[PDB]
């Protein structure tokens, strides 16, 4: 089963049906603003911040799923549809929707009418434009009066949805039929009060109508699909006062055979300065400069067009960093094209607003943006490093950190937490990523504030120094790092023992002592230990290197004496000082993140992939045989079936879901790594193809969600949905899946002084080009592969024979061409 | 003009179409357990807490509103309809909703087939009960399959309209197709782990076929009314695992013309203590005890009707307390039946979940559910005991408040703010009421503990003393009490000075310093330091007595001098010292609510109603004229029309709605009683007919809300909506205008040595008896009523003229004859 398909000429997923397994949507825009796009048109635009500026409502959890958008009403003599196919659900004669990179396309034809619409987000706008055109397919004149559709939000989701005692009585919205450019809707709750900002909607042309009242547009006692005003033929020019404001014009037209006719509609997000908020002295209509620009950007097709070429041109721009072309196409397709898309839109969304995330609780995380940041620094850096001020920004003196920050503020909150004690570690992992992309030492030197505090600034490098000092001075009675409310694993709460129901695991109060330990920051600390390690060397802090590499060695001697199970690592050391993922116990035997993680950091390697006594060979095939799946590897097994209180949130799911046995996509690529390392690239790159969006689109009813990106779970073995994903798009698992292929699978990964290349694929792809674009210069890399275990690759620059693996960078300007044998 | 009327002899409002102006609902239950129920089974239920503890999940602002509830899809040879008309909306040869005390009856027949269900929850069980009647009205037989639907909530209603990244994977059901008297399915998300109870939803019969997964039930890409399963007509006995839960049984049903047949349903909740919580050794399957025994209860018919009856008989013998009878009908039903019934519901809710207020921020708010008390009193005064100690438990050491309490912990929060200088005095109030009522000295000496601590109990009168001192302690400068963040008016927030928009003004943080005053608590101080020194001097502290009156005094004089523009009280001064509420302005010039109040208090009375010199005359005028609409008195005239930045959030609200210009009902009755004090019965009385559902239902398309409930705010005369109101149920409005109505009107009125009989309603009712309950006496009150304006009453009592207006209370059992002339 498939319901739509690849086009690699046009970067685009192209949906063929409407009746997909679940709503497929794209994000719009790049750059401050939004808009979720589902394949039926579906979803919400916000400037900046899904909770605090939300432009349009949309409705999670609705029946159906993903009834209310921008819609498009077609009323042709009587008859009413709509080319979203939802709401209105009439028949088609053709349907289409294609996806593509910062614009989709949805068309929809149906007695004789086809109607076409583009919906992007322009570049430097804070607007979501549609261009539709309507064409009339059949042999005789035709006129329909169209209907836009969208519902406004105002503003603050949160209370949008919670508190109508209030805000079903501040609805105000400003009409204007005859504006400069056309016909224009003003949404603007609260403008008269804090707010200084106000919606726009608005279309190229005189409108023959409009509507602002969602209850006489639609009218009482019926739904979206049954929209009164569409079904009368024409507009009822209501005013909204309170209730539910929408924005909706009606444009009859009239077309010959053949004939076709554009209209552009912009849905935009207006500031004005106080100064200039309103129109007239007395306060009361707002200023409308801002909003008659904007309309007059986007007046003609012609516009358009300029602006799609000009987002084409960057998104060209953005894949050009790095590229491949081999014998498979699934590889090639996910390589140059639709991972990095999907890192672009993590690095922008963390993980706040998908069809899963709500866009509420959830900001900036800090362990998510810093993860992000790996796969992100490639494509533009100097936003990847405004990014890291940002976070850094967050950070406490004494090393910890805000667990997220809001996005509109950039100031942290605990609103879904405190205390994790692997976030320090993730800046460390940020900043090494990319200082080795960009090579600018100069980030070291910035100065950055703690929790904001104007005046507390101190230069970067020293927040790195915290976080480093943090878990050197947070072990416990194994020289493990403390847990803390939990590490990576947000369900690991080991500090907690919580039995009233209802109040959640991230939030709840800790309990005070204890003994409990983390090998996961373990591994992680020997890792990024080594990176910060190698920065104090580099910034001539030779005392504090030599400090930070015994420490590092402590960790690492600490996780092979008192982290070792017999045949893998352990997990933890709970409160109590009880071992946790040990072979001792009958549920949790083994748990993935450790195993992942402690052999990317080199811990227990032996000196080839088939030395069967080494510890991370050991780990590795435990990892194969008790967590393998077809459809990538659980997080633990077996998975527990009753409520273990020393544990937290991880036996409150049922099993083979989440973290209690799902398949956690993020630390599939901790294993793809780890097996490179250990030199068995013929299985990483297994494994790489049971969780990747192209190699899973055959299996597209099962997966269920969309066959284009990564997605957070997968049903695991234990799980009678065993295969069913959830909460798409907003993952990690996007930029450890980049670092993972493009780094170490393929082999092209930079590194302080020059760039390394490192095949470790396996057989399956015998031969491939990577053109890698680094420090200005253009490396063309070309491999023959044999992808025999344990085999590494030796390296030719032109015609040159050299050493190792580690092409020295040479000059901006210059075309590098390296042969690679393997 | 009306969708339906009233029946007297049945004590039930009978909606005679579906099609109503807003979904309009019954509360069904008044212990712990708790449904809403619109006139299309619309709503939900929860366990004593509607954000801890929801069943049934309910969605507001829904396209359609209301479309979700208790559906029963008939199937009959094809043809799929439901008797609530929604969701289905098939066309109904008859439709009828009857909302009773504590139940309601919902019929609709279609094609010889009339289903009525009968909704209710029995009293001491915590579910919800459905008596289905299905009855063949053909001259054929005839055959259906009758399809119930539930749909599940995850307990934590906040979570569950948020959290679907965690949720989506934690449903989880049990399928019971053979228990001991039917078919049940069971509810029990989270039992896995900290929850120790379920839900259950079960039928009377053995069923044909069940569903307990919504999208496998509704069908993909289809809503409520086009569910899949009833068109098919089968179920298709899905399992839920995770997603969307839902209860449904189908049963196939055939009858002989004329023959019907009863179905019952039950919705319950059950709890295990934990060593209790499984069936089995593994823990997997829920102990299905408690359940069991419910359904056993509900088994038959019989048994339904008696917990009818039983239910009869206990509002039956609520409404025997207070009764009138008298030559206005809709006077008569207003204080017999509706009035009452409306504050049993605030009593049990305050301001939690309407169809309006959400239930997820507003618990049991200190100030609304002191007021409640004055109204609920005299229905169960035990009841009203423990909530008194209930909410005293949340005060402070120094006097001031938690502004509310979680309705399930019971213990105080911050949500909804902190700091309102108004909150303390309230529940002296209530405690004068109760006593008033009761004579139940003895709980002035109830130990209770502040904010809950174990150790600091003092008697229930300390805390009394501690909210009288808060007051004299915390006046400015003109000796009128401090403000904090508000006082009764939520929105008037003097220590604010907000730009931010998105932060809420009820939580935000407030101005240290300034001196901002109110005059309104000014007035209540006066109202309630009164009551306070008569509780000093009945417990015999006479030095507290004497110095209470002291400060009453001087704070009496301070609102002559400080807080009078002219023509009618002031409203306040704020951080500046400058008037607000003064004629000097060009906005908001006079404010009612010092207006009603002080007058209450005493303050500005002087020859009687036609002293024309007197303030209090000169204020209520004022009121007349400037805030007057045949809808109700508006807060303040005029509007504002701009942001007020000094004020807070009352001129955010656009003109005529909520605080800025609504009619705020809740406050018309303090001028009503206002109104009987001067001697204006008349006007009084007029006051009242213009704001009482009775006297509303006429103007149901203008209302648009419940004809038979009190709401909190009808649009004002500013408002393009004018006469529109929001926000229906639950209101201080309804506590209010019994206590003006019962009290003040018609003048029945307990104190604390006896009844006062001090009618004041003017020329419309000249006459009427009041049959009363007394401390375990009945009064009957025989009322000649000339209404000549200032004319008060003089009575004889049990054929003995007597002194004033004061009958000293009759021993237990006695019936005492009151023969009034006014
Ligand atoms: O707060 C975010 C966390 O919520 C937990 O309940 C989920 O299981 C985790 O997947 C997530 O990391
Ligand atoms: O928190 C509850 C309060 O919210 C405010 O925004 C409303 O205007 C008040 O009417 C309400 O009392
Ligand atoms: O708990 C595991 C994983 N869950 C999802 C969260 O977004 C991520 O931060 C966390 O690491
Ligand atoms: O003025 C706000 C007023 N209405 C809304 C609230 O229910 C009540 O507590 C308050 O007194």
């Amino acid at each position: 089963m498939r319901y739509g398909h690849f086009d690699d000429a046009a970067r685009e997923y192209v949906i063929t049906t409407p009746h997909t397994p679940y709503p497929w949507i794209n994000y719009l825009g790049s750059e401050q603003f939004f808009s979720l796009l589902s394949h039926q048109a579906g979803g919400y635009s916000f400037y900046r911040d899904a909770k605090m500026r939300r432009l349009t409502r949309y409705r999670y959890n609705n029946i159906p799923a993903d009834a209310g958008g921008r819609y498009l009403y077609v009323n042709d003599g009587g008859d009413v549809w709509t080319p979203s196919w939802l709401p209105v659900k009439a028949d088609l004669d053709h349907f289409e929707a294609r996806h593509g990179l910062g614009y989709s396309r949805i068309t929809g034809e149906r007695n004789g009418l086809k109607v076409e619409t583009l919906f992007f987000v322009p570049l430097g706008e804070n607007a979501e434009v549609q261009k539709v055109t309507v064409t009339n397919t059949s042999d005789a004149p035709k006129t329909a009066t169209l209907f836009s559709f969208v519902e406004f939000c105002l503003w603050n989701a949160q209370d949008d949805q919670t508190n109508y005692q209030r805000n079903l009585s501040i609805g105000e919205v400003e009409v204007e039929q005859d504006g400069p450019h056309g016909s224009a809707i003003y949404h603007k709750t609260e403008y008269r009060e804090r707010r200084d900002h106000y919606a726009v909607f608005g279309v190229n042309t005189r409108a023959d109508g409009f509507d602002t009242d969602r209850d006489t547009f639609v009218g009482a006692y019926n739904s979206l699909g049954e929209a009164s005003v569409p079904r009368a033929g024409k507009s009822a020019d209501s005013v909204a006062s309170g209730w539910y404001p929408i924005g909706s014009h009606s444009v009859a037209v009239t077309l010959q055979p053949g004939e076709s006719r554009d209209l552009v509609y912009v849905l935009g997000y207006l500031e004005n300065p106080d100064e200039e908020k309103w129109a007239d002295d007395a306060h009361q209509v707002v200023n409308k400069a801002p909003a008659h620009a904007l309309l007059g950007r986007f007046a003609t097709s012609e516009q358009v067009d300029a602006a799609l070429e000009a987002l084409n041109s960057y998104w060209t721009n953005l894949l050009s960093t790095y590229s491949v072309s081999s014998t498979d196409e699934k590889l090639d397709r996910m390589v140059n094209i639709w991972n990095q898309y999907q890192c672009m839109v993590t690095f922008n969304m963390s993980r706040s607003a998908s069809f899963f995330e709500t866009g509420i609780g959830r900001g900036m995380g800090f362990r998510d943006s810093n993860q992000d940041l790996l796969g992100f620094v490639h494509l533009i850096p100097e936003r990847a490093r405004e990014r890291i001020i940002d976070i850094a920004s967050t950070q406490f003196a004494d090393g910890s950190a805000y667990h997220q920050y809001q996005p509109l503020t950039k100031r942290g909150n605990n609103d879904i937490g405190s205390g994790f004690n692997d976030d320090p570690l993730w800046l460390i992992a940020g900043v090494a990523a990319y200082i080795k992309e960009s090579g600018d030492w100069g980030i070291l030197d910035e100065p950055v504030p703690f929790d904001n505090e104007p005046g507390s600034e101190v230069p970067l490098f020293e927040h790195l120094t915290r976080s480093f000092q943090f878990t050197v001075q947070n072990r416990g009675p194994h020289g493990l790092p403390l847990i803390g409310r939990a590490d990576w694993n947000d369900c690991l709460n080991l500090n907690c023992f919580s039995t009233t129901p209802g109040e959640s695991f991230q939030t709840t109060e800790n309990q005070a002592g204890g003994v409990a330990e983390s090998v996961f920051i373990a591994a992680q600390f020997v890792l990024y230990g080594a990176e910060y390690a190698t920065l104090a060397e580099r910034r001539g802090l030779a005392d504090v290197a030599t400090e930070a590499r015994k420490y590092v060695d402590e960790v690492r001697a600490a996780v092979l004496e008192h982290g070792w199970d017999g045949q893998w690592f352990l997990r933890a050391y709970d409160y109590y000082g009880n071992p946790v993922g040990t072979d001792a116990k009958p549920e949790g035997k083994i748990w993935i993140e450790p195993q992942g993680f402690a052999v990317m950091a080199g811990i227990g390697v032996g000196e080839g992939p088939d030395d069967a006594d080494a510890p991370a060979v050991k780990a590795l095939d435990s990892v194969n045989e008790m967590l393998g799946t077809p459809h990538g590897l659980v997080l633990q097994y077996p998975a527990y079936t009753t409520y273990q209180i020393e544990l937290g949130e991880v036996s409150t799911y049922p099993p083979g879901y989440k973290e209690n046995g799902g398949i956690f996509c993020h630390n599939n690529p901790w294993v793809i790594i780890a097996e490179t390392v250990v030199g068995r690239g013929a299985q990483a790159f297994d494994y790489y193809k049971r969780i990747t969006p192209a190699y899973r689109e055959d299996i597209s009813d099962t997966h269920k969600l969309e066959p284009y990106v990564y997605a957070q779970m997968i049903a695991g073995k234990e799980a009678v949905r065993a295969g069913e994903a959830k909460n798409s798009w907003l993952t990690g698992t996007a930029a450890w899946n980049f670092v993972a292929v493009s780094q170490y699978l393929l082999g092209v990964r930079p590194d302080y002084d020059g760039l390394v290349v490192d095949p470790q694929i396996g057989p399956d792809v015998p031969s491939y080009t990577v053109t890698r674009v680094a420090r200005g210069a253009t490396y063309e890399i070309t491999v023959t592969n044999s992808g025999a275990p344990g085999a590494r690759a030796s390296l030719t620059v032109d015609g040159a024979p050299v050493d190792g693996r580690t092409v020295p960078y040479a000059p901006a300007g210059s075309t590098v061409r390296v042969e690679v044998t393997v």
